[PDB]
This record gives C-alpha cells, sequence and structure tokens, in this order.
C-alpha cells in the first residue's frame, strides 16, 4: 500500500 483509494 502507500497510496490511498478508494476502488
Amino acid at each position: 500500500x502507500y497510496x490511498x483509494x478508494y476502488x
């Protein structure tokens, strides 16, 4: 992880 979202 380490980026965000949500998908």
